[PDB]
Order: structure tokens, then C-alpha cells, then sequence
């Protein structure tokens, strides 16, 4: 039983000792100054689950000790179970991840917000663990533009992320179908842009609508909170304001930003919009003002500008766009795209931030590559930093099985096993560096936080392992036994309603709602 | 500025001193042994909001002291701001409520789950407060049978309740349209009973359906958690399994429990069901087995059996019901109702629990009176303990204003001011005693936790004052200035999307969805 553990993500090295150390209600928590942050989080989480005081004690003297070890990487930790619980780390984030591994060692009741057990004693099996992340950037994107997620649910989603040792949350805040961020200078962004009349029901290709208004937004205080909440859990929040395309919500609010039409209203359907920004000095000024407030709220070194999916139809037919391309000396009207994003990227640079985009900038530019290995290596050749999120691998809005029993089926079949066997560009030594990978959850069809949970899990659990663990020890069948054996119980304890392995629960189904089924091989030939 | 405060519920006595005491990151929390429970909660809540350690110190020696004062009532506290923050209480619950009053004194940022402010210092104005509850039972009912509320949202709703000093949560767990509680002996209750094919859209009188499956359930561990979560906040959770009526979900699961029909399925519409339990030894045994598990999960001295709304049609036409009434020597088939509930009430008594019902038992029987003052005083004459929840006053599923702009309008117009001016039976000295009052939120039309928040607030804030505060100091116009001045900001900080005073936000509206509009005066004559 020496190599046996049920932890996910699996740690890099694990050894079991003999027996169990018992923790009573008197257990105290020590930490070195650098780790006081993680001490607070553990105290709050475990105190809630056990009803214990968990009062601080001098670090070397305590039941649970968090100790600084400068020879370890910052996100790396060592966990030792002895006469005491000793977690060594190179930094706060490391100590935090050690803490998570501890909670898993205590069992699922350690993840509840109030005690569900006796609390006379709990036991931690005696083990030695040594752990570090494989990738430094382990992401998830959350689309709150398509369906607004109430703040309570966002913080809960973030809590579940940290439990999987995911460090990046890419927050897609704006799109054709709504604008979620309150901007003080431009009140209509939320007043007008934060809601739509109705929503496509199923794929936009079925042309049916639900008659139900949808909307909401985060205030600046709400965003601050989310950022602070994530920071306590060592998650970086990268906001995205998507430009020049996916802009109809902003155009509805402030029509000057568009070409022209009857007044433009927040888009009620999915898919790609031919209606986009009119690129010009006024648009530019508008979005510099927006990015001024963004940068005040979000401390993140990257800020995402999107840049995906802009049809040139509007620009080609635009007397203004034509004029603009002449003034700049561009070859054609399509160069305005590169120009517009670059001007904003420059403004971000003025504020000390690198830019993040989906494709195609200053030095620290980060590309999120949804194309395959080729588009990825191509962006490295040019010196851009890369994170992989292939559309045919890592998109979690895509159906989890073949057939008609999955709710609103769209995209490729992307299964638990397929996702677990995924790789990021597997000696060319280029100027660009691979930061890591990210999973994207697009919200068109997920109209409640329950549906988002169904989409994200269990797959995101397997993905968290792909991002964190050692690729050498990878076997799907082995992973399953840990998933079903322990981890599903942890997800249940955290309030996450996932897709059961045998398929959707009857209340998770949505019959009569048309999806769009894609096949990756068919699209190649 | 000596009588001025923005606290809701308003405390019984309040005096402002001069200046502000500043709390730094070194602030420590002391408590007497009885209050260690509330010390833990404050530490968790305020630590989360400030990023402070809030380490324990000897009680008399600490920045925030929670001190036992046996001369105060258990739910009563005194709060003193000085060189230190001193909260005196007669018990844990008292200290808890003092803590809440403290958080309000620090401002809305104290209610966030992560710091949104500088945290260099916070200031508490120097004040003396003396406070007790007017009613000992201050309730809210939550219908999770009609629309299942995910666990994450339930705990958040409970957190918002405790902030208003509400001590009772009446959890309506089962109905025609679903059964939310997992029972180990009877797996189909959840497997079958926990979901329905679709739902009425609007009033059942419009006969239109949404085509959308709905369901979910709490496991026993989930319920335990909710009970423990509530207990940490001094909220009693009274579960309700409604019998003999509102039973079609249980009948779907186990058809023997009904008369007969094509197989019975979970009800898809609202309103009163003619399909009810067949009262008999087998039904009785079934529900004793259910109440055996309930009583293991919920520690509450009361357990609710419902008893509302049973049409006699089925029983009058039932050869079995007729036979049964003969065997017992009842006058007619309608006496089986009283008999069935009484047998279960007896079984509860065996377990040491009093019974709770909606109308019409052993000594500790509690009646929840939805009729007016008359039905209430009548139940006191008979010695039953009473809590008031008049249908024309305290039902929060009812529309908050006249007209067509309120979403799915149903019931009487029940406004913020009307609800704030409400009273419970205003020297007959009967055997029954008035425990308090309760507000009920029926979930037929609230299909998300957002909609539930819209229904419950701001009204539940005014109600919390009616239940807690002194009736002498009651003026609506004064209340408004506190509501708009401070409290709405507190609700925003806790993630609660309420009905704005000027009416529903555009994304809160639901046009095309038929309600049923009632007028209280018209129904009298």
C-alpha cells in the first residue's frame, strides 16, 4: 500500500508511511512569515469543516507547520506526516497547494463548509509527498458574457479551481450578447449593454428563441472581490474585453462605435457577427478609457483583447474604413484589425501590461492558440509566448459523448479519456516560450451555474492533472479508479453537479433543443 | 448625531459616542468559553473580509472581546465601543447577533468574502448598543420542492438570513412536483421522485409548459452540512415532509402509496392535486421509516408534517378509505386526514419531537397559521403553539407591486411598506402561546436562485425588523432612509440581487408569462 493514493492531480512523488496521525480540536497552525497568507486560508477552510479553533502557534512548534524552503520552486511543496503535519514550500502558492493536498488526505468532509462528521478526531495517513507543477500556466476560461454568472457562483467556481491547483482564470467579460463590467465613465455599457431581450434556444441554426430576457453585471466592487478572492487562492484573473469583433453589446450602448444600422440592440443570437467596431480615433479613445478602468481593477500582468473572428464585410463596404486605411498607408482595409489591436496593446504597454490575444504586438504578447500544434509552433517562431487551448481538445462546451442523450450537443465529441490523453506540442529552441495550457468553457448553451458545472466536470479534473502532474505516470484506467474511488466524492462535497460517468442524469437532459454536431476528421478532408 | 444609525434590524437602544476606534491587522479576538463558537464564526467572516489573522487572545485582554453576561437573555447582547470592542451576551446566539451588528458598524466591505479595501485600518464608530429579539421565533420558509436550489445557493441564502438575525429556516422538501431528500431505505424517492419531465410556465391556469426537465436532490451528507451550517449561525432548520396531500412525487416513486391511476409520474403543474396518499397501514409504515431518517439528520425539536390542502374526492370514492373509516369508527372518510397525521405525530413524539402543521395533536404541536388573526387566536384557544404567516401579508412569492411590469404576477399586491407595517394578533391569556412569525417563499415561479432573491428582497429585510426590533419606534419613511442609505449596499455586498425600489431591472422581467392576480378585498365579499 506504499505507492497507493487517491489524490488528484497526482503529485510527482508519493510514499506512504505506517499508520495515521490523529488531529484533535487542539491542533494549532504555525507558519513562517511568507506563508501567513496560506495559514489564514487553511484556518478558514478547515476550521469551517471541523469546527476547530486552529489557533496559531510558533511555526516549529505546531501541529500543522508551514515552513519556507528557499531551495524549492515557488509553486512547489513538500508534505510530511510525522508526530506533526509539516508542509515545506518555496513560497505562498506552494504552501497553498500543500494545504490542498492535505485536505484531500483528510477526506471529502474536509471540503464541506460546516462539519458533517463527529470531529472527535480526524486522521491523516502518514505520508511523504514531493510536488511541483508541470506547467506554470494552468488555465480555465469562463464565458460570463453569453450567460451572466451570479457572483456567489463565480467565487464557488474559483474555489473548486484552486482545489485542482489551477492558477489562471480567464474571464471573458464582454461579447455581442452582453457586457458584464461596470465602467464609471460609460454608464450605458451596463445600463444598455448588460441585458438582452431574449436568447437563441439551441444552435443559432435552428432559429428558435426563448422569449426570456437575460442579463446582469459585476460592479467594480464585485470585480475587486473576485480578484481578491482569486488572489487569496493564487489564481491570476485575466480579464478579456474582446475587440474589434464580438462588439455588438458595446455598440448597442454607444452606437458611434459601429458603422450604422433601426437602433442597434444587444445581440440575441449566437455565432459570428458581421456587425463590428468601426475602427477610428473615437473607438480607440473609448477603449483606452475602458482599459484605464480595467487596469485599475485587475492587477494581472496580461490583459486580453481577443481579436478573434472579425469578418471584413463591414470594413470593405465602409467609406470610413477605406479612408482610414489610406491615411495609415495600409495595403487593404483588413490591416485595420492588426492596427486597432496594436494601438490598444500599446496603451496597455504604457500601463505596464502585456497583451493577450487569440491569434496573430509588444514583447510580452501572449497568444492563446485554438488551432492545432502547427498554429502554436508558428507563434513561437515569431517570439510570441504561447498557451495551448486547441478547439478540438480543450473546449468544454463541446459534447462529452456521441449521440442524442447529451444536452444541446455541439462541437466535437470530447470525452473524459480523450481529454486526459491530451498533449501541448510534444528541440527547435525558438524565441517564444510555452507557458502552459487552458480549457475554455463557452456559455451560449449553459444557462445556469448547474449547466456550467455539468460542462466543466469531470473533464476539468482530468485536465487539471494533465496541467499539474508528471506525464510519465499517465494511464487512463488507473486515473479512473482514483476519480470514481475518491474524487467524485470531493466534487460532491464542494457542491459540484458533474456529468455522471454513465451519462446525464434525467434532470440534466434537455430534449427538443437542437445542437450542432461536428466531426473533426470530416472537416479536414 | 447621537440617535443616528443605519442598522437593520434596528436595535432596541442605541447611543453614539465620540470618534472612531481604529482596528489594525493586529486586532485579536477574545471570548469566554460559552462564546468560542461565535468567536470562530467572526474570525472566519471578518478574516476573509480584511485579510487579518484575528488570532485569539485572553478574553479581557483583546481588541474584540465576547463576554458572557448571565443577566442578559440568551439571544440578547450589549455592544460597547471603547479602547476596545466589547460584546456582552447571555449566550452563543446573543454573541453571534452582536457580531452581526459589529459587521454592519464596519460597513458593507465587512460582508465581502475577500478584501475590497485598503485594510490599513478600519474604523468602528464609538457606540453603546443594547439589543434583544422581540419574537423568539423569526422564520423563513424556503420551497425547494417546486424548484430545486443547489446546495451552494442554500448556504448563501442561510448566510444572508443570519445577517438579518432570522433564527428559523423552514425547509419545504417535498411536494407533488419533486422530492428533494435522499432516503436510504427507499432509493426511488430520489431516483424517480427527484425529477419531473417539465414545468408549467406561469400560472397552471394558462396551461402552457416549458419542455424542460427539472430536478435534483440533497444527499444525507448535504443535508447534514446545511444543518451544521445553519447551526453555526444559530438557525434552526425545520424540515417538512408534507402529508397526506402534495404527495404525487412520493406516489410516482412508490405507487402503492396512492389509490391508482398509465403509471403515475412526478407532477408537472402547479396548484392543488386531487391525487393524494391512500391512508393505510402501509403508507403509515412507509412514512415512519422516512421520519426515522429525517430525525437522524435534523436535530430540530419540531418536524413539519404539512397537512394543508387535501381534497376528499379520492377518499370519498375509495372502497379502501371507506373500509378504513369503519374499522376506526370515524364519522366520515374525511376524518382519516386527522387520523393519519396524528399517527405520524405520535411516531415523532416517540422520538421526542413536537409536530408542526399548517392547520387543525400532542402537546408541543405548532400551528403555522396562514389565515388571519381569527384562525390564529382559535388555535391558541385549543392550546396549540402558534407562529403567524398570513397568506395576505407574509407570502413572498406574491407580486411586489400592482401592474404588468412585475415578473409572473400572482397573489395579492404585497409591498415593502405594507409588509413593514404588519402585525401578529395585536389579555385573553389562553393555553397556546405565540412563538413568533414566518415569511414563506413558494418556488413555483422562481426557477433560479436569482429569482428567489428578487422575491425575498428587499421585503425580507423589512420583515426581519418587524420580527426583531421594537414595534414602538416604527416609521416606514425613516426605515427607507436606512434601507437606501446603507442596507441595499450590504445586500449588494452579499451577492443578493433584490427588486430595486423603482421596480424590476429589465433582465428581471419576464414578459409573456401569465400570472394570476388576486385582490384581497374582492375575495371577502
Amino acid at each position: 500500500m506504499s505507492a497507493f493514493h487517491q489524490l488528484i492531480p497526482a503529485p510527482w512523488s508519493f510514499s506512504a508511511g505506517t499508520g495515521e496521525l490523529e488531529l484533535d480540536a487542539g491542533t494549532s497552525v504555525g507558519a513562517d512569515p511568507e506563508l501567513r497568507g496560506p495559514r489564514r486560508w487553511l484556518t478558514r477552510a478547515l476550521g469551517g469543516a471541523t469546527g476547530w479553533d486552529l489557533a496559531p502557534a510558533p511555526a516549529r512548534e505546531a501541529g500543522i507547520r508551514l515552513l519556507l524552503d528557499p531551495s524549492l520552486d515557488a509553486e512547489a511543496y513538500r508534505l510530511e506526516v510525522s508526530d506533526a503535519v509539516v508542509i515545506s514550500a518555496g513560497g505562498a502558492a506552494g504552501a497553498f497547494y500543500g494545504a490542498q493536498t492535505l485536505l484531500q488526505l483528510l477526506g471529502p468532509a474536509a471540503l464541506r463548509q460546516a462539519p458533517v462528521v463527529a470531529v472527535e478526531g480526524w486522521s491523516v495517513p502518514r505520508v511523504s509527498v514531493e510536488d511541483k507543477p508541470r506547467f506554470g500556466y494552468r488555465g480555465t476560461m469562463l464565458d460570463v458574457a453569453r450567460h451572466f454568472m451570479p457572483k456567489d457562483n463565480v467565487l464557488r467556481f474559483i474555489e473548486v479551481m484552486a482545489m485542482h491547483k489551477l492558477n489562471v482564470l480567464h474571464l471573458h467579460l464582454t461579447d455581442d450578447q452582453g457586457w458584464r463590467m461596470q465602467i464609471n465613465r460609460y454608464p450605458k455599457l451596463t445600463e444598455t449593454g448588460a441585458w438582452r431581450r431574449e436568447s437563441s434556444l439551441g444552435s443559432w441554426r435552428a432559429g428558435v428563441f426563448d422569449g426570456r430576457p437575460h442579463g446582469g453585471f459585476y460592479t467594480q466592487d464585485d470585480l475587486r472581490e473576485i480578484v481578491a478572492f482569486a488572489a487569496d487562492r493564487h489564481i491570476t484573473v485575466i480579464p478579456e474585453i474582446d475587440v474589434p469583433g464580438h462588439s455588438q453589446a458595446a455598440i448597442a450602448a454607444y452606437p458611434e462605435l459601429g458603422a450604422g444600422p433601426s437602433p442597434v440592440e444587444v445581440w440575441t443570437r449566437w455565432g459570428i457577427n458581421e456587425t463590428v467596431l468601426e475602427v477610428s480615433e473615437t473607438s480607440l479613445e473609448f477603449y483606452r478609457n475602458v482599459l484605464d478602468e480595467v487596469v485599475e481593477i485587475f492587477p494581472s500582468p496580461w490583459i486580453s483583447l481577443g481579436g478573434d473572428e472579425v469578418p471584413l464585410t463591414q470594413w470593405q463596404a465602409s467609406a470610413q474604413a477605406q479612408a482610414k486605411a489610406a491615411e495609415l498607408g495600409l495595403d487593404d482595409v483588413s490591416g485595420l484589425h492588426s492596427w486597432f489591436v496594436g494601438q490598444l496593446a500599446l496603451h496597455l504597454k504604457h500601463h505596464g501590461r502585456a497583451t493577450s490575444v487569440w491569434d496573430e504586438l509588444p514583447d510580452g504578447a501572449l497568444v492563446a492558440s485554438w488551432r492545432g500544434y502547427e498554429g502554436g509552433i508558428d507563434a513561437l517562431r515569431k517570439g510570441y509566448d504561447v498557451v495551448m487551448c486547441p478547439e478540438h481538445k480543450l473546449y468544454l462546451d463541446h459534447r462529452q459523448a456521441d449521440g442524442d442523450d447529451e444536452p444541446v450537443p455541439v462541437g466535437f465529441v470530447t470525452t473524459l479519456q480523450a481529454v486526459y490523453e491530451f498533449e501541448p506540442l510534444p528541440g527547435t529552441d525558438f524565441p517564444g516560450r510555452l507557458l502552459g495550457a487552458q480549457a475554455n468553457i463557452w456559455s451560449e448553451h449553459l444557462d445556469s451555474p448547474r449547466r456550467v458545472q455539468f460542462a466543466a466536470f469531470p473533464r476539468l479534473s482530468a485536465i487539471s492533472e494533465v496541467f499539474w502532474s508528471n506525464p510519465a505516470g499517465r494511464d487512463y484506467d488507473e486515473f479512473l479508479t482514483r476519480l470514481t474511488g475518491a474524487h467524485l466524492a470531493r466534487l460532491e462535497a464542494m457542491g459540484v453537479e458533474y456529468r455522471p460517468l454513465s451519462g446525464p442524469a434525467p434532470w440534466q437532459q434537455r430534449p427538443g433543443v437542437e445542437g450542432w454536431k461536428r466531426d473533426y476528421d470530416a472537416e479536414q478532408l
